[PDB]
């Protein structure tokens, strides 16, 4: 078998050679990225002067149709025409190429993943965090503008950028998953270390995911580990029930996989499912705190702040109930990005 007249290779994907000339204008450097979608490429645009990063979408039906949604998504971000538009990624262009749906956005530097791992896991600072914070709730209300009402759908480390290595500013990118308010088409969404309660119920969704997502992020970002760090959703569920406790009945009452997680007794509260011959695996309901999983009384995550200025006891209290707020099992009453942004833990300095 030859794909794609020897261009492709097996699963859809271009075969990236650093060095190549694309229509007279692109050169690619090398691969810096690859997933479900597809890759992304660094490339040198001769006619605009300046570096890009390519998105190569997989030359196959069902992920150019995705990508189309992506590519109007972006545009319509982008176009819009307020200030805070500037915490999302620029789709400078799209083109068609070897059968391959190519968006070219602008060069950004490096994902808050990365950011994590060069301080080996030790986590960013409370003050640092805290920019990364409000940015992030500042882009997440501009989603929320009802002209857009756009659900990210994948938010993580991964997808939050840094503009300039040496700053804290921060972009926000792959909208291959996102969807409007009005159109969703996924059930099954969400990296699973950042999946809300209410996707892993089977249970409609909105805006609101996403907060669920920024919590889990931000508290990763500031001690190095995910906070919900599930092999699978029934691992996940059981994670989150051990931070926060059994969800509570009038979202299991609806949900269509309470099920797969819960057992309903006879007086209509929920337990977790019963467990085979009682071996324990998880701490009980609400046991592991987030109090000390922050170490807001023991010097920070781990310990490993004792003795530094900005990270108080007060400072850690403000964000852990930031935390909590967007950890909010019920989308209905989980704060939302305007209201996260009056929150004490922002107040100046
Ligand atoms: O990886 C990126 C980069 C991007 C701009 C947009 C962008 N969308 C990405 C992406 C990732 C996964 C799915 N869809 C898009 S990765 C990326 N600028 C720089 N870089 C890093 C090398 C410094």
């Amino acid at each position: 078998k030859v794909y794609n007249d020897g261009y492709d290779d097996d699963n859809y994907d271009y075969i990236v050679k650093n060095g190549e000339k694309w229509m007279d204008r692109y050169e690619i450097d090398s691969l810096i990225g690859k997933g479900s979608f597809g890759q992304v490429v660094k490339a040198y645009d001769r006619v605009e002067q300046e570096w890009v990063a390519i998105k190569i979408i997989k030359n196959k039906k069902a992920f150019l149709n995705q990508a189309q949604i992506e590519v109007r998504l972006l545009e319509l971000m982008n176009k819009h025409d307020t200030e805070m538009k500037y915490y999302i990624v620029h789709l400078k262009r799209h083109f068609m190429f070897r059968n391959h749906l190519c968006l070219v956005f602008e060069m950004l530097s490096y994902n808050l993943y990365d950011l994590l791992r060069n301080t080996n896991f030790r986590g960013v600072s409370l003050n640092l965090t805290r920019k990364f914070a409000q940015q992030m709730c500042t882009a997440l209300l501009f989603l929320a503008t009802p002209e857009l009402s756009i659900i990210h759908c994948d938010l993580k480390p991964e997808n939050i950028l840094l503009c300039n290595p040496k700053r804290s500013a921060i972009k926000i990118v792959d909208f291959g998953s996102s969807c409007q308010l009005g159109q969703r088409i996924y059930q099954y969404i969400q990296s699973r270390f950042y999946r809300s309660p209410e996707v892993l119920l089977g249970m409609p969704y909105d805006l609101a995911i996403d907060m669920w997502s920024l919590g889990c992020i931000l508290v990763e970002m500031h001690t190095g580990e995910p906070l919900f760090s599930g092999a699978n959703e029934v691992d996940q569920m059981n994670k989150i029930v051990e931070v926060l406790g059994i969800p509570p009945a009038h979202i299991l009452d609806q949900a269509p996989k309470a099920r797969k997680f819960f057992e309903k007794l006879p007086d209509g509260t929920w337990n977790l499912k019963k467990t085979k011959d009682g071996k324990r695996e998880y701490k009980p309901p609400g046991t592991r705190k987030l109090h000390n999983i922050l170490g807001v009384e023991t010097g920070g995550p781990g310990g490993r702040r004792a003795g530094e200025s900005g990270h108080t006891v007060a400072d850690y209290l403000k964000f852990k109930d930031l935390i909590l707020r967007m950890l909010d099992y019920d989308p209905k009453t989980r704060i939302q990005p305007y209201y996260a942004l009056q929150h004490s833990f922002f107040k100046k300095t």
